[PDB]
């Protein structure tokens, strides 16, 4: 079997993506935030604290045939931005772009934090790094991808995230069309529960690559690129007024500014990030203090190649028994 389906920027500065998911039986469609960097699949619900839904479509399991309490499971999660929801699970079918997986856990929140509330298109989120993530308790669930996996023609998944576009998740194939030249794989490591492996180095603008390795996550669920501060310093010396604001939490620059492209190694091969892919426009409605797309992630505790540096290729997810991580320019 093979799923496809489109993902769609939430807003004008692609902040987060959403696709659409059938859950259930009639099918409930809920627009989620597919998250290679984490691995619960929950939704807002009809058990969701009512203050805390605004604007968002609710999952309601007494309305699917299909739904069943799975009995006594509870889950909780944090995120690295802050934010966090909690709340039981139920299983249901759950189909992605003509993939169906029966028995699905589909985690019901009870509660969700501001930042989900706040934001109107983003019904749940969808996991899909390692199961051993997941979060359910006494007994861990798998992800969409895992439970899909045998059934796939091929055991993958590819992200192909548009620059202010809407762009696609496929499940079980490589589209070769979507992509120009070859993809070139790279290494994982798995022992984090995440997509971990390591970029062989970095270019700012025309400058000369630096050879170096970056050990970080592939997240589809962080919108911008974190990296060490050496190297997020040399991006943006390149760029006359810049400067890290602790008042704002980063680095800004004049949107006057044209941005220096970013290139990011893999094996011998080189993606290209465009500069305007790194501007996250003014900081505060109508200022002209922008802000910028690289960061820092000294404190994160891990690098994070989030959906700046993402969408500038297309990304084989493998999960063959040994995984790995292909990207192609595109």
């Amino acid at each position: 079997s093979t799923g496809s389906a489109t993902t769609t920027p939430i807003d004008s500065l692609d902040d987060a993506y959403i696709t659409p998911v059938q859950i259930g039986t009639p099918a409930q469609t809920l627009n989620l935030d597919f998250d290679t960097g984490s691995s619960d699949l929950w939704v807002f619900s009809s058990e969701t604290t009512a203050s805390e839904v605004d604007g968002q479509t609710i999952y309601t399991p007494s309305k699917s045939t299909t739904a069943k309490l799975l009995s006594g499971a509870t889950w909780s999660i944090s995120y690295g931005d802050g934010s966090s929801s909690s709340g039981d699970v139920y299983t249901d079918t759950v189909s992605v772009g003509g993939l169906t997986v029966t028995g699905q856990a589909v985690e019901s929140a009870k509660k969700v934090s501001s930042s989900f509330t706040e934001d109107s298109t983003i019904d749940g989120l969808l996991g899909l790094a390692f199961s051993t993530l997941n979060t359910v308790s006494p007994t861990q669930q798998k992800t969409f991808f895992d439970n899909a996996k045998a059934s796939l023609d091929s055991p993958v998944f590819t992200a192909d995230l548009g620059y202010h576009a809407p762009g696609t998740y496929n499940f079980g194939f490589i589209d070769t069309t979507a992509y120009t030249g070859s993809i070139t794989y790279t290494a994982v490591s798995t022992k984090q529960g995440f997509w971990e492996w390591t970029s062989t180095g970095y270019a700012v603008g025309s400058g000369t690559f630096k050879s170096t390795s970056i050990d970080g996550i592939a997240d589809t669920g962080t919108t911008l690129l974190y990296l060490p501060a050496t190297v997020v310093s040399a991006y943006w010396a390149q760029v006359s007024g810049a400067k890290s604001s602790s008042s704002v939490g980063g680095y800004v620059f004049p949107c006057s500014a044209t941005l220096p492209s970013f290139t990011f190694g893999v094996g011998s091969a080189r993606i290209v990030i465009p500069g305007d892919y790194i501007d996250f426009g003014p900081i505060s409605t109508g200022s002209s203090s922008c802000f910028g797309g690289i960061q820092s992630s000294a404190g994160i505790g891990i690098n994070i190649f989030g959906d700046v540096a993402l969408k500038a290729a297309f990304v084989v997810f493998n999960g063959a028994t040994t995984p790995t991580l292909g990207f192609a320019s595109k």
